[PDB]
């Protein structure tokens, strides 16, 4: 019902798919800058150290305080002394919402972690979006018996999700920059020291998405 202006033959992500959200804060961490003592001005955060704010508090907090990025990773893992923020205020706006709701309910961090179970959380999510009958969700969640107990699967056939994204997965995971061989996602989880956002990556003229997105247009 619901297509991407960008690639206007696929249809977007549900809102709270855990892709989108990992967009969401990829996005969000790439345009955050720093200064330490020694800078005389301000960085974007590298590839390792998003990775690592990802893997050490989105992961372990549904919402990421500035004072906890401070103290909790450029003091205890980097070892600053002092570190100023900016391109976030108080608290990150963007949260991985799914990770956490979901890895309550299965209890396994090992099976939420691999991004080999991509396909299967992203149908769980749609799923639990396109549907409100308690029937229906188990016909279609079933398939999974032989990963999740019937313990999971109670819970999960009484869960349900609201709302639409407003980019397809094609988009934001599928499109290859020609020179590169990157997604969009690629970028915004490492980008050299250029640190692109979502809008830049779209419109850059040394990349091929905005040339993609022209081509998928009517």
């Amino acid at each position: 019902s619901n297509f991407d202006k960008n690639l206007p033959n696929e249809k977007v992500l549900p809102k709270h798919s855990l892709l989108y959200e990992y967009f969401t804060v990829y996005n969000e961490l790439t345009k955050v800058k720093y200064v330490t003592e020694g800078m005389r001005k301000p960085a974007f955060l590298s590839g390792e150290q998003k990775k690592a704010i990802v893997d050490l508090l989105f992961k372990t907090n549904r919402k990421v305080t500035v004072k906890q990025l401070k103290e909790d990773y450029f003091k205890k893992i980097e070892c600053f002394d002092s570190v100023e923020i900016s391109g976030v205020e108080d608290r990150f706006n963007a949260s991985l919402g799914t990770y956490h709701d979901l890895l309550k309910i299965i209890k396994d961090k090992d099976f939420l972690d691999n991004e080999e179970n991509e396909d299967i959380l992203e149908d769980i999510v749609l799923t639990l979006t396109l549907f409100e009958d308690r029937e229906m969700i188990e016909e279609r969640l079933k398939t999974y018996a032989h990963l999740f107990d019937d313990k999971v699967m109670k819970q999960l056939k009484r869960r349900r999700y609201t709302g639409w994204g407003r980019l397809s997965r094609k988009l934001i995971n599928g499109i290859r920059d020609k020179q590169s061989g990157k997604t969009i996602l690629d970028f915004l989880k490492s980008d050299g020291f250029a640190n692109r956002n979502f809008m830049q990556l779209i419109h850059d003229d040394s990349l091929t998405f905005k040339e993609d997105i022209q081509k998928a247009q009517v």
